[PDB]
């Protein structure tokens, strides 16, 4: 019931695999630096459920939250990454069924369109840096 | 609850405040803000059928804008920036509603949150001299 | 009431006026304004069924705008400038129209209102030399 | 009456003239201007069902534009630019159609009206050199 | 009639031409123009069911533009530059269609008329060396 | 016939050329070009239910474009750029279709045509070292 | 058959290769690029309920953009750029879909294809150091 976008970035980091079954994300939160153009930091929280699902370093000097409604989708998602093993995430764009929209971070080398759809979890590696990340969906 | 909590963002300072009423949803709110520390000093509520001013922070901004927001109006874009962390402050609103209408107060140089949208209802957060935490309340 | 009261932005200087016509509808109003003091200085309104010119403020300004409103026009938009406290001032005011007519009288440098939208009903508020005040009227 | 009058816009200048046909509506008008002075100096105006050219105003303009206005064809924006007060002048005019036709006549440095729409009945004002104030006129 | 004329634009100079065919519309309509002399000089018109060629005027110009015309494609916009007086001339046309077709020939320099609106059934003036002179002609 | 033809625009040189199948509309169509000639030289068009290439003119320029056309997919504007007279030849295409696909070849400086519009099924004119003439063929 | 081939175009350089599963469409695809070389230099693509990853190419270039398609997802407008001739080479691609999604890779510097449109089945070409040709497959 779940559909795996493309994990981008490089190869280095903790895992992580956020995803309540039967829930969705109600709210996401992207922490990125002007010093490394690197997203850092990244925090999820589900439908009724009041715990934060952290990954990365927070040490950057910008965030961004976007909450979603219930009935809410993402419509348009790009991932900005550098690629290959040493690969980080750069940047991130998401814009709603409700025309709700947020940006992070840069866009300098690679970008990926991915999948639409009720966002439902994230994967990835984070450290210091967010390393890869691959959006999850409801089929 | 009948209502949806947008998340408080800034600092966790200064006197909480809420702002809610019974069957009422607000009519008009003004924000006051500083060129000089780029942040939020004051707000100030009025809900539907009830004359009284509900306030909160010190009005010493050397800018204001007040919306005024019809009966049937909502919410569908909302943007507020604010400093991240224990130290942080709200520094900025843009709202927009279901009527075109729009403001712009204060500055969106860090931190933003695209909040949860509908039928505007109430506030809550902190403030003393700066709005410490500001987060936005809704109808379902 | 049958209206919704417009908060009166601007000072408490100036002479009170109410130009309101019962059962009357705004067919036209004018903005008088200066570069020079960068305010409003004079306003006038013509009612439906209403020869009559009802004035206020002294017109010494050197632009003037004027909009005529048909009688199923609406205001769908409305933003008024004006200096904050006592010692206040009406400064710019911006109408749109549910016709795409739109006007623009004076200057926004400082604070900001965007009022409640409808079918123009009146306006009152206080004038002089300038407008120190002004609150649209608007038919519920 | 059957008829709307928009407010007539300039000085109190130059020779009256009121153009109007029984049950006829406007099918061309002219209007002269320099750029040497930034006025309108001279209008032609024709009635449906009437060869008759109905002018006023001394065509010494270096430009002039005619619309012509289909039978079931209405103003759906209309803008006069002109120089307020005693010594006043109309300066420009912009007309916008229900077809999505449109001319620009002449010069906008000054005041403004976003006068009444409908169909175009008639107009009225004062012309000697040039055209001193103009008022146009629309159907119920 | 069951025809609209126009007005005729330009000065009283040339050859006067008529082209319209009973029960027919312009198929083709052809404007040779100049970078020299910034003039229309020449126009070849086609009707619906006739293989025959309407010109007028003299091909000396270095630019030439046709537009074709389906059978159900109206003009919905339709605008002529010209010089104004006696000695006068017609510079340029500029046509749109109901089907999003557009041209552009010559010059807009001086003076310009927005004309009539509906299906193209012929063109009537006067020209020599230089069109001097263009109406255009619509069914009702 | 069940067939528009275009005015074929350019010359009288080249070898003619005429393409068009039997119940069979153009699927693809290349145009050649040079920056040094500003010219189309070279042509290439494929058929419905056919794998033949026909082509006309020598394919000596620097750019080439290809449009391919889906059955249902027709041709909703349409300018071809050429030089008048006797020596003339065919400069510029331009095609956009009923799903929003646009091409552009070549040059556009001296002489165009808006052709009329429809599902083009064929074109012809004349070739050899350039494109002196072309016209494009639509169904009814 | 079941399937549309539009043109594969450039040069006829590299190992062929042909990415097609039987009823099946393709959900990822990836474009490497060079700003060095302006080409295309390998391609990755993915298909529906298929784990493998079908690649051709020397993925070198400093550039990668991947665009994945929903599984009701099409292809409404496509232009690949590319050098024509015996030694030709793919060097850009733009895809725009049904959802409002694009992506554009390379360059667009000498020859355009905008190909057929629909549900995107696979891709078929050459290319060894670089992408010497590429051809996009749809379902009818
Ligand atoms: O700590 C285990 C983790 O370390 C390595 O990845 C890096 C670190 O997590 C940290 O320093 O930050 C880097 C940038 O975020 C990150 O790449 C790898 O050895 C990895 O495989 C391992 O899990
Ligand atoms: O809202 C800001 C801040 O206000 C109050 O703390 C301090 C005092 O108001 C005053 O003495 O000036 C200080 C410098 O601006 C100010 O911090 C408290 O309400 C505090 O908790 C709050 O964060
Ligand atoms: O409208 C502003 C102001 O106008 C009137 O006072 C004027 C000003 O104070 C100043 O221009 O000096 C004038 C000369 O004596 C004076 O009229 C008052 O109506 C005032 O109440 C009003 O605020
Ligand atoms: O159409 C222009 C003009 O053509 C004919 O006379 C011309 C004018 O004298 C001048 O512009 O130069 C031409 C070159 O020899 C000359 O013919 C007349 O038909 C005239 O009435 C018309 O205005
Ligand atoms: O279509 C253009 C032209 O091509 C052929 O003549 C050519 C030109 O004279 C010139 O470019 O030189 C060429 C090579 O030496 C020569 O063939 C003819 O087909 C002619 O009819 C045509 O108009
Ligand atoms: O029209 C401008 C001007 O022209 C003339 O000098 C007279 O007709 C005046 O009465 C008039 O004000
Ligand atoms: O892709 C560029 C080039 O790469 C390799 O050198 C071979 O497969 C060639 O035939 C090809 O043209």
């Amino acid at each position: 019931n779940y559909i795996y976008s493309t994990e981008v970035g490089g190869v280095g980091g903790t895992p992580f695999t956020f995803m309540q079954e039967s829930g969705t994300i109600t709210s996401i939160k992207f922490n990125w630096s002007d010093q490394y153009k690197l997203l850092h930091h990244i925090e999820v929280k589900f439908i009724n459920n009041a715990n934060i699902y952290a990954t990365g370093d927070p040490k950057g000097n910008h965030e961004v939250i976007l909450e979603i409604d219930d009935d809410e989708t993402i419509i348009g998602s790009v991932i900005g990454y550098k690629k290959g093993n040493d690969g980080r995430c750069t940047g991130v764009k998401l814009t709603t069924s409700k025309g709700k929209s947020i940006m992070a971070g840069y866009f300098e080398e690679s970008l990926i369109t991915t999948y639409t759809g009720k966002l439902a979890g994230i994967k990835g590696g984070a450290g210091s840096d967010i390393d890869r990340l691959g959006l999850i969906f409801l089929k």
